[PDB]
């Protein structure tokens, strides 16, 4: 296909725990930038068929998006909040690597980024 298997949410080995921190991930952080107007195209993993983007993952051969990260956070994935904050940087950097630098969807995701900085900086003590 040109769209590769999403990345998984859930894993029989990986281990997992939970902490306020990873909840603060969910309930504040992934919530905030979900229902920002800019969050539309990193709500799913990008669709290269529908989209038409047939170098898309060519160039990314680590994709993330917020979809996979919610459910990430439903499935109670994640052994902490640093692995939570990786997938949420992989996918800002991602959007930098494959686009032109000027195109709108960079301005969306720079958007996210300084929310989720923002956010990330409030991080509560564990
Ligand atoms: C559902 N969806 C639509 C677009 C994407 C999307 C997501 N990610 C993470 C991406 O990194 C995308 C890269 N594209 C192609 C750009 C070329 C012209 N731009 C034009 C443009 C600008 C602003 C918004 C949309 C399209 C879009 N499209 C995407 N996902």
């Amino acid at each position: 296909s040109m769209n590769p298997p999403p990345p998984e949410t859930s894993n029989p080995n990986k281990p997992k725990r939970q902490t306020n921190q990873l909840q603060y991930l969910l309930r504040v952080v992934l919530k905030t930038l979900w229902k920002h107007q800019f969050a539309w195209p990193f709500q799913q993993p990008v669709d290269a068929v529908k989209l038409n983007l047939p170098d898309y993952y060519k160039i990314i051969k680590t994709p993330m998006d917020m979809g996979t990260i919610k459910k990430r956070l439903e499935n109670n994935y994640y052994w902490n909040a640093q692995e939570c904050i990786q997938d949420f940087n992989t996918m800002f950097t991602n959007c930098y690597i494959y686009n032109k630098p000027g195109d709108d969807i960079v301005l969306m995701a720079e958007a996210l980024e300084k929310l989720f900085l923002q956010k990330i900086n409030e991080l509560p003590t564990e």
